[PDB]
């Protein structure tokens, strides 16, 4: 059954349509770098321990710095793998972060429309691709690696809101299956 | 003093300038996915112990599925981080791979002109920041990682063609320093 990973003050579960309302100062980060540890990110999904393709459709009023919605991968607090959209001095990012113990992050530039897109993750053996659409046809890749986890992969959407409190995530068109 | 990885048949090395022509099926790649370990790149650079920032422009003539031409930092075989542009389905992409035991390589649009690009690796601490310009005065981030590697780093300018031979890259402007 589905469940939170730091549930959100505000927010929305139907039966195909999950709205997720940050909370302050919410984010995903461990170590590299900064010299900190966030852990405070809201994720909404579940666990399972076999082979998988997920996919959603996300729309967020992307604002302030930092800004993040897009998916997530969880094992523990220091293994687990985020995705997606990251707002910064304006232009809108398409980016992908791998914590294997540390955080690993990679980053670019985004075309499509950053308050309309796609996310698919497919997790097959120990492999891990990650992939979007800006237009729900094409899937470009974003990441390809290898879990940092264990068995027990904790798939679901999430947002976050380093710098602020409210940004609103809408998720559709979620499907969560084999590969 | 400077010294090569997997040296090519043909090459140029001046006090301020390399070029690297590729030996036919060259490439870095460690298992993730493919299930192959590749370690017949070439590199030319030099081992140092200390951190540094590492800059270069590059001049390659892109063609061939896979033609890749940047950046190269060396650990051991199974340690290593490489960065640049490769060529795929026609449209070049700016992208890095971090090899920790396994390979972890994302990707992404680069705008620029893939004939004339340059490269920043930053190194301070334990620490690499990996940064791309098309003109020399915008660095945007691509990668953003801990290094898997010991004290010793091998750092460099690189040439791939893992389905052809002959890509010929030049490069020039290139500055090791302090970070």
């Amino acid at each position: 059954q589905n469940t939170w990973i730091n549930r959100p003050e505000y927010s929305e579960v139907s039966e195909d349509r999950i709205v997720i309302v940050s909370d302050a100062n919410t984010d995903f980060w461990e170590n590299t770098y900064y010299d900190f540890s966030h852990y405070t990110g809201h994720v909404y999904g579940k666990e399972t321990e076999s082979d998988f393709t997920f996919q959603v459709r996300v729309k967020a009023d992307f604002s302030a710095l930092y800004d993040q919605a897009g998916i997530f991968i969880g094992g523990t607090e220091t293994a687990w793998i985020k995705a997606g959209i990251e707002f910064n001095d304006g232009q809108p990012s398409i980016g992908c972060v791998v914590t294997n113990n540390n955080s690993d992050w990679s980053t670019g530039l985004f075309p499509g429309n950053p308050g309309d897109f796609w996310m698919r993750v497919t997790s097959k053996s120990d492999v891990i691709r990650i992939q979007y659409s800006i237009d729900g046809k094409n899937w470009p890749l974003l990441r390809l690696c290898t879990w940092p986890g264990t068995r027990k992969r904790f798939i679901g959407v999430m947002c976050c809101s380093p710098k602020r409190k409210g940004l609103s995530a809408e998720f559709t068109e979620i499907l969560l299956t084999t590969p």
